[PDB]
């Protein structure tokens, strides 16, 4: 039974129970996700910017199935173009508004990689990706507002790849956490 979030603890109470199988109802996580209204004083302990990029701040560590973060985007920070390493993802904005451009898994062969789409995510919109559905890059073009996103990955994951546009090339990077549970982890 899916019932609205009231708050970020109770979102967070609910993906447990959401994740305490082993599988993973995506159109019920997104719904839940969706369903709940950000509310900036619950999560302002999380949403610490860098000045330079977006910053990936951990907010809940999950149950061993999932992790649960919030990433902060300055005016005009984005990020590769990258998959997921085979987890699914997903992305809730709290804050602003993101653009999400969608590519295809490249070929072997050397070429530009050229986008499939793109959509504006929209304040309290939550997003859905994984490797299936593509690779992708996700940048807030905004020149005057920040955008804070609320990200939920299962399995946890932190490497994932940056793949060039202009070849298709792909290059593994470890991704790291600018904070945890409020904490900046230098
Ligand atoms: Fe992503």
């Amino acid at each position: 039974e899916l019932l609205k979030p009231r708050t970020l603890a109770d979102l967070i109470r609910i993906l447990h129970e959401l994740f305490a199988g082993d599988e993973v109802n995506v159109e019920e996580v997104q719904a839940v996700l969706e369903a709940y209204e950000s509310n900036p004083a619950e999560w302002a302990l999380y949403a610490k910017f860098d000045q330079y990029r977006y910053t990936r701040n951990l907010v809940d560590q999950g149950n061993g199935k999932f992790n649960l973060m919030i990433l902060c985007w300055g005016e005009g920070h984005g990020s590769s173009i990258h998959d997921h390493t085979d987890s699914h993802c997903f992305l809730k904005l709290l804050q602003g508004n993101l653009k999400e451009t969608l590519f295809d898994w490249p070929d072997k062969k050397s070429n530009e990689m050229i986008k499939k789409s793109e959509r504006t995510l929209r304040e309290n919109q939550c997003a859905y990706i994984n490797d299936s559905i593509g690779l992708h890059r996700v940048e807030n073009v905004s020149h005057t507002e920040p955008a804070v996103s609320l990200h939920l990955y299962s399995p946890p994951f932190d490497t994932c790849h940056a793949f060039d546009q202009r070849t298709g090339h792909k290059n593994k990077v470890t991704m790291t956490f600018h904070s945890k549970f409020g904490i900046r982890t230098p």
